[PDB]
């Protein structure tokens, strides 16, 4: 099955450009990596800086979680990342976002040995 980390890989890491391609960004990433499969997933960030970069910050700041959790972590730099938030004109199975291109420090949960990303809390 899909590892915790491997899932937070694909549902919020995209290294492949430096910021929100396009407008059309989200439209086509939210289907891609299969966030629009059984519903269309209403919120979802991307983040554009290295797979090491993101891993890191489960070294940086320490932060409870929004669940009140403790295994949170917060970069100590802002971060290039894109948020996706669904239109009210959205009915899957045609999901549709708005694009929003973003600097913000981002704010992760870590697990694991190794200890790495599994979720993504919030961007502040």
């Amino acid at each position: 099955k899909e590892t915790a980390a491997a899932k937070f890989e694909r549902q919020h890491m995209d290294s492949s450009t430096s910021a929100a391609s396009s407008s059309n960004y989200c439209n086509q990433m939210m289907k891609s990596r299969n966030l629009t499969k059984d519903r269309c997933k209403p919120v979802n960030t991307f983040v554009h800086e290295s797979l090491a970069d993101v891993q890191a910050v489960c070294s940086q700041k320490n932060v409870a979680c929004k669940n009140g959790q403790t295994n949170c972590y917060q970069s100590y730099s802002t971060m290039s990342i894109t948020d996706c938030r669904e239109t009210g004109s959205s009915k899957y199975p045609n999901c549709a976002y708005k694009t929003t291109q973003a600097n913000k420090h981002i704010i992760v949960a870590c697990e694991g040995n190794p200890y790495v990303p599994v979720h993504f809390d919030a961007s502040v």
